[PDB]
């Protein structure tokens, strides 16, 4: 119940999903940003995965409250930061990734790289698994993706991906 989240996201109208670890099917959670508190539903999914709501540009401190039967149990111990994208950066972001997308054509790890270089954690995470899941055995390029596990603070994620990691090292001929 050691509830943590990343120091700092981007996201933006595009992309306007924010995600924290999972600490378990009994717990919804509250997320407050610059004091406005929204709801979020316990999930039995691998992360929680919640839709800001659409924020102003610029810089927005976030905590998350864990939650049983709507009483408090834990909290984030330090915050983290939104950057939410304004107008102007969100179109050049959707620019971005319609070139990269153009030029490497199915590429997911490209896109991946590329959203991950604009701060777009989240939105990597999601074509980095895509990636990974089509090239399981790209384990040169898995480092992107635990690191990207580790900045959200996903640590059973994390874990499990090193672990990936791991075996594939000792599957090469002769090493164990």
């Amino acid at each position: 119940l050691k509830l943590r989240v990343a120091s700092d996201i981007t996201l933006s109208p595009t992309y306007p999903d924010l995600v924290w670890e999972n600490m378990g099917a009994q717990y919804g959670y509250t997320l407050v940003i610059d004091g406005t508190s929204h709801a979020v539903p316990a999930t039995s999914g691998e992360m929680v995965r919640f839709r800001v709501p659409s924020l102003t540009p610029g810089a927005h401190s976030f905590g998350v409250t864990v939650t049983e039967g709507g009483q408090a149990v834990g909290q984030t111990e330090k915050g983290g930061t939104i950057v939410w994208l304004s107008a102007t950066e969100d179109k050049a972001l959707v620019d971005g990734v319609a070139r990269v997308k153009a030029a490497s054509t199915g590429d997911e790890f490209a896109l991946g790289n590329y959203l991950d270089s604009k701060g777009v954690t989240v939105a990597a995470m999601d074509a980095y698994r895509k990636h990974f899941a089509s090239h399981k055995d790209d384990n040169d390029m898995r480092p992107l993706l635990i690191k990207t596990y580790n900045d959200l603070k996903l640590r059973d994620l994390r874990q499990k991906e090193a672990l990936v990691y791991n075996e594939q090292l000792e599957g090469n001929p002769g090493f164990s």
